[PDB]
């Protein structure tokens, strides 16, 4: 008997270059018990607990002139307040000084367990699409599991 | 009454040379309802949802630039392909030491017989100080 | 099915709130598998001279021997963060007792939380 537990886990379209565009319609990815996935989007269909998580894949060839920041935030459009308020966020700086070119990857992963309500919007985004690694599939991923 | 849910919770060997061998004969370890060990792959006994989850932790004495990888596939019987589901590549850099965990999770749909593995590029740099620092598990939902 | 879901607050890791919380730990009311999980987040501004290293552990207290069933640690060496994820499938028996700790509460900081379902 299948679990009744709404749950998503969506990946990175390896196609989509200079953008990141979440599918559920890809080889392992999904999306059950009422998640939908709208707008680059999940929606929550029943209020709860939820584990949130993500893991976003940057890479580089050598350390460019104008200092890097990357960031990676899990936001969240309630109903009743139609704005995005950020639930997770991380940024890294991959590089300590201008290439005096090896290449760096710097992964940032976000997750942890929020109150959640119907009808929530719930977006995945990064400051730097044009560093993001989509070489092999399972390093760019976003997805929820009601508790 | 006890839960008929495929489980499994596997360990890391310590003493497995240039190796990351996967263990269910020892405490806190753990195959149940129908879940196999074999070559190494936990193997899926029936179609559903499935939590995927592994960690695995690295420990160098200093740094020279090194690239740590840690990936969990899939092979499902009827494609006979084997396909990332979980992957995460990072550069971790008197010698002080560094550690960098790597834990990989996710809830995905899998088939009767698929064979999952969970595998990295270098376990020279794999560390064994206290139990509970390298593991591989499933659990159906 | 039994399931707790905890989180924290100074000076320490303590766990505000059929599963009991009986001395900042999680007692298991009746044998079988479970899940357990735990997240904690540390935080500090700059690195300082001696050098730290941040360890979480989740242990299973049987019933009276203590041993980790899950734990990893990190080395954070312009503020910084630094979490860690722990989380797997055990059988346990009727009154173990388990701990999620860390040896650094000074550093400590949604992601600091400490869980177990009954499957
Ligand atoms: C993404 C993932 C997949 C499998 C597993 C075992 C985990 C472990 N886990 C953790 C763990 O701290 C973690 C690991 C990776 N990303 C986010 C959090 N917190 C949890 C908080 C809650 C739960 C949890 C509770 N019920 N279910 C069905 C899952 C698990 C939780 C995370």
């Amino acid at each position: 008997t299948p679990s009744d537990k709404p749950v998503a886990h969506v990946v990175a379209n390896p196609q989509a270059e200079g953008q990141l565009q979440w599918l559920n319609r890809r080889a392992n990815a999904l999306l059950a018990n009422g998640v939908e996935l709208r707008d680059n989007q999940l929606v929550v269909p029943s209020e709860g607990l939820y584990l949130i998580y993500s893991q976003v894949l940057f890479k580089g060839q050598g350390c460019p002139s104008t200092h890097v920041l990357l960031t990676h935030t899990i936001s969240r459009i309630a109903v009743s307040y139609q704005t995005k308020v950020n639930l997770l966020s991380a940024i890294k700086s991959p590089c300590q000084r201008e290439t005096p070119a090896k290449p760096w990857y710097e992964p940032i992963y976000l997750g942890g367990v929020f109150q959640l309500e119907k009808g929530d919007r719930l977006s995945a985004e990064i400051n730097r699409p044009d560093y993001l690694d989509f070489a092999e599939s399972g390093q760019v991923y976003f997805g929820i599991i009601a508790l």
